[PDB]
């Protein structure tokens, strides 16, 4: 069946989502997450402009060649807006095939491989004690896993934050002790260190944290330089993740192949989606590395029920994180995927099982918010 | 002095432009070329709805602060769109800069290397018949270097079709013609534009060794940057690449494992002055020298900023010229000049490019989508 009409959808139920839409001659429908944190019109934009009217008239069942076509076709490749418009083209058609199939997403793609997917919950707090009331909670609502933040001792347009990484080093450590300490070694313990060291840094965090045998240490150092991850995998055996700020297998390939990572966290709606995907998780399978998909509040719910569904497929899966939508969102993504104690249970509709509620969208206009930027303490603008 | 204004123009003189313009409390401007062929609106939309906002207010003598402020700051790195916003943003920064010091911009980035600065003409037929007399017409002109390619026997994206075993059979025939009718002072380049795999680029190299040319350009997707080993380690004739590339990482170990010539990634997509030194700093490491790609589809003010850049550059190999429209020329007055095969940089403070804001009015936006290659079994392939 051709494709009958594509149009994007913007809206702000607590955060700003951007949603492609495609429908076919026969009325069947699919929807993909197009949500760049920050960057949101360009990709709108991008799909409104250049993406869409190319769409109408297409053979809604060639997503691997439509993929093709965007991708290669536009001449320019990769990119976080370029990857991210092309995800929600190959999510909202990969929606329509699986409605056409009359099965869940995660049967098309070769079926469960698991009963439940496992995920982890944020626990922050301004100081460690505050981090570890948050774990506490979370540990009641049934999360096995949790990633632990703490402030260190000493918006529309981007606010500005200070940053020390001494300060940071040294307390660290303190973190991840008391965090074992109070809950034992059954607990799945996770940290973001979020760009902010250099290599040989990571590397003696790494080490310090060994003895707290830490589920992952996320993205260590910025790595579009794949090879800055080679000095921190020599001299620690703590696990590594990377990769939320990827958008292409050409962004990890050496990182993967040399074994330098354990975890590959680029999602589907920056990283191509599920076509793109795949290729991904297959190349990660074979270096014993699994899937980390980055779970916040940024990807949509669309994005959420798709990566459940992956998720339930995928052999190599790792665990997925999840920071839960606010009330709003989650009533304007209607969605058949379900939270119970810690885990995630695929749903078993026709599809990835989420739409949108055009009507309730309507009511939350766009509103223009920006990722944060960090500075040294002389004024160096660093990595956020 | 702090940025008091900031923003986009959109105009179609013959095709679509996107330029940035940024000015200073003291009425003091810059421009920066914004365009993205075929995506225009997402950089347009990138700049409008999310960098324009945070320059209000910045020092604009703050340049490098700027760069990475855009660049870290955008979270998500790299990409055509992005490192194009970017792009624009340091160019007119540059620009500012330049006519805040009462120079040329080749002054302000270490002085003059070279007296003029060589280009190569675009000599495209149907025929290796057709394609010869464009040469010859070229030649005429005063260019020393020409592009030569030739049809192969046998709104939204154009569909064409490609068969790379009759191409390959056919380009030797061209370049042997050429150098029959031309003789061996010429500089002959040759853009495969991204149609082969490694070894058949490898065979193609081999293939056209008798005929020296100057580049080989484009034979191989290039995501994968080991796709140059092969071709590399079995011809000797020089290779180019990097149209299509952003950033330094798209090309840092082709660089470093001398698997390339000539680096042709251009200043409006390769995050601008800012970005492109560093890797010209890079290629100088390894013999590699400047190709900046110069196609219709960089306006101008990328050009004239392109030509200062090639009057410093020390590595600089060679100048892409595709004459604009006389619209787009007129659009974009320009203190540059051709004379006989050469650009002559500008010697106005900045980088010597206006718009004319009132003219660019009345060429509104018009959408034009790049070509699509499908195989002849209607495999979508590389354009
Ligand atoms: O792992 C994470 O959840 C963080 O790195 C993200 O919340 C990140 O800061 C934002 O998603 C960026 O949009
Ligand atoms: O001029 C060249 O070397 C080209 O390959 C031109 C590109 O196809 C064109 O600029 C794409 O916008
Ligand atoms: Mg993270
Ligand atoms: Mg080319």
């Amino acid at each position: 069946l051709k494709i009958r009409d594509a149009y994007t959808i913007v809206t702000c139920p607590g955060r700003n989502f951007v949603t492609l839409k495609i429908v076919t001659e026969s009325g069947t429908h699919g929807i993909g997450d197009a949500t760049l944190n920050g960057r949101e019109m360009a990709v709108a934009a991008y799909l409104d402009e250049h993406v869409v009217p190319a769409l109408i008239g297409r053979d809604a069942g060639r997503i691997e060649d439509t993929w093709q076509y965007l991708y290669r076709g536009a001449y320019w490749r990769r990119g976080p807006v370029t990857m991210t418009a092309i995800a929600a083209v190959d999510m909202a058609l990969w929606d329509i095939k699986a409605k056409a199939a009359g099965m869940p997403l995660y049967q098309l793609l070769g079926g469960k491989s698991r009963e439940r997917v496992m995920t982890y919950a944020h626990c922050t707090g301004q100081t460690i004690e505050d981090c570890l009331g948050e774990v506490a909670r979370h540990v009641e609502l049934g999360y096995r896993a949790v990633r632990v933040q703490s402030g260190v001792p000493g918006s529309s347009l981007p606010a500005e934050h200070v940053w020390s990484t001494e300060k940071y080093l040294n307390h660290a450590p303190k973190l991840f002790a008391a965090v074992r300490e109070r809950f034992g070694d059954d607990l799945h313990v996770l940290h973001d260190v979020h760009h902010r060291l250099t290599p040989i840094e990571a590397a003696r965090l790494g080490k310090a944290v060994e003895p707290y045998h830490l589920f992952w240490l996320e993205d260590c150092v910025p790595a579009e330089n794949q090879e800055s991850l080679r000095l921190i995998r020599e001299h620690t055996t703590t696990p590594l993740a990377i990769g939320e700020v990827f958008n292409s297998i050409h962004d990890c390939r050496e990182l993967i192949q040399n074994q330098w990572i354990d975890y590959i966290r680029m999602p589907l709606t920056h990283g191509g989606g599920i076509t793109a995907m795949r290729r991904v998780a297959d190349l990660a399978s074979l270096y014993h590395v699994r899937t980390g998909f980055h779970g916040p509040t940024d990807l949509s719910p669309v994005c959420l029920g798709a990566a459940i569904h992956f998720d339930t497929w995928v052999p190599n899966f790792g665990i997925q994180e999840h920071m839960p939508h606010t009330d709003e969102t989650d009533a304007v993504f209607p969605h058949d995927y379900r939270f119970e104690d810690g885990h995630f249970l695929a749903g078993e509709s026709p599809g990835h099982g989420v739409d949108i509620d055009e009507e309730l969208a309507a009511k939350y206009p766009y509103e223009r918010a920006s990722l944060p930027v960090n500075r040294l303490e002389d004024g160096t603008l660093w990595h956020w």
